[PDB]
């Protein structure tokens, strides 16, 4: 029920007989492959061509894991591959994860993946990370999402929960549109926007309309994109929304001192904070921010399992993280980072 070929560094411009009667005899003689493992190989177009095959009679297929299976390739010519893939996944009915990260996705695979995407309704988890998107593909990506929720509704299918789409260049530009994603899929788990170079204005509409409008969050990761005091501002208000927030990832966000202490004072109004992860580190915070966060954990945060705060401004020294750590202590649960490079 599980075939892979991860990593074998297998250069396939095609699916040679030899092979066929080898590497691939699984997918051959075996239809119930709920999971196939693709990734660390080099698809050719008819290696391509061959699996679309074997992979549509897959009926009981539930992940495909796709990344990183087309380096060493000319991006232009990747197209063809990706369409005989992706449209053989269309028509497995309960694929609901499927990653594609790691793949360079020029304007011309767009296409292929756009009509996926906007079509595939059991898709579940969607895992799209670097791919060198861009902006102009970042918001057809977003786009497509769209149409998918639409086809969802009319379908009846479950819906979308876990949308990783990092290191794609999405910047401020997608923005608008992805929040417009956003708005359409309100019963996401997981939402991880990592490294998209968004910068104050793209952030802040990024979560007052879109993830603000996801009452199911739970994990929500945006790390190593620009917020400063604006974006912070924005974070917080949005915080209430979440109530079953347990991940804030904010890791390199340069939330600002004023920022920071912002995000800090919105977490203590709010009631019932289920949240365990928190991680700040890189955020120019400042140690009054840290004090209030403090008594904040200790009164406000009782799940509370990790706390990143290294890379900030104020010293490890500094009572507090005694006071963090006593906290934890006394708890018997709960964990800080190793504090070895503060400002």
């Amino acid at each position: 029920a599980r075939f892979s070929i991860e990593g074998k560094s297998l250069k396939l411009d095609a699916i040679t007989t030899e092979d066929e009667k080898s590497v691939f005899a699984v997918l051959l003689e075996d239809d119930s492959v709920k999971e196939i493992v693709l990734s660390g190989n080099t698809i050719g177009t008819e290696a391509a061509r061959w699996l679309s095959e074997n992979i549509a009679s897959k009926k009981d297929l539930e992940i495909a894991e796709f990344s990183d299976i087309f380096t060493g390739r000319v991006k232009d010519e990747i197209p063809e591959a990706l369409r005989l893939l992706l449209q053989a996944l269309l028509k497995c009915p309960k694929l609901h994860t499927v990653r594609l990260s790691d793949n360079a996705f020029g304007p011309t695979a767009q296409e292929p993946l756009i009509d996926f995407l906007s079509k595939h309704t059991p898709l579940e988890h969607l895992y799209l990370h670097n791919n060198g998107l861009g902006p102009q593909a970042g918001a057809k990506i977003a786009r497509a999402l769209q149409e998918l929720a639409v086809n969802k509704k009319a379908k009846n299918a479950p819906p979308l929960r876990s949308i990783i789409c990092g290191r794609n260049r999405l910047e401020n530009g997608s923005m608008k549109e992805w929040a417009k994603t956003f708005q359409s899929h309100r019963l996401l788990h997981t939402v991880k926007m990592v490294q998209n170079g968004i910068r104050p204005e793209g952030i802040e509409h990024l979560l007052l309309e879109g993830l603000a409008y996801c009452q199911e969050l739970k994990v929500l990761d945006l790390q190593d994109n620009t917020f400063t005091h604006l974006g912070s501002s924005a974070l917080a208000i949005a915080l209430k929304s979440w109530p079953n927030l347990r991940e804030l990832g904010l890791n390199d966000c340069l939330l600002s001192a004023r920022g920071a202490a912002a995000v800090v004072d919105a977490f203590s109004k709010l009631e019932n904070i289920g949240l365990q992860t928190l991680r700040l580190q890189y955020n120019e915070i400042e140690l009054d921010a840290v004090r209030t966060l403090k008594t904040v954990i200790d009164e406000k945060m009782p799940d509370l399992l990790f706390l990143e705060l290294n890379g900030n401004r104020f010293s490890e020294e500094d009572d507090v993280v005694d006071e963090i750590r006593e906290v934890f202590s006394t708890r018997g649960r709960g964990e800080l980072d190793e504090l070895d490079d503060m400002e």
